[PDB]
DNA sequence: TTATGTAATACGTCTGTAACTTGTTCTTATGTCTGTTATGTAGTTAATATAATTGAAGGATTTTAAGA
């Protein structure tokens, strides 16, 4: 029961800061490639660069 | 006739050359270990900033799939 019970609090305290990161990153995507976009045309592409 | 003594001659042979072989001894080239320096990798930085990009151009015909 204890070990479950431990696994459970680890499994939603994990998806919760998941959730937190991906909707922060997904948030910052527009300031990715604005800065990406002042390093083009030198061996790398633009989606490379965004990536 | 026959002993004798010189002489040609053929065969051993003693010694001088040379081949086969090893000791060993010295020299050198190489492989390896170790110490030091340069190279290669990696992590971090906290005013704020939040949908590219650059061209490119007078083509003339066929055949074959999608759309209706």
């Amino acid at each position: 029961e204890r070990i479950k019970d431990i696994s459970h609090r680890m499994s939603i305290g994990e998806a919760k800061a998941r959730r937190a990161k991906k909707e922060m990153v997904e948030a910052n995507l527009r300031l990715v490639i604005s800065i990406a976009k002042k390093y083009t045309n030198r061996g790398l592409q633009f989606l490379d660069l965004i990536q």
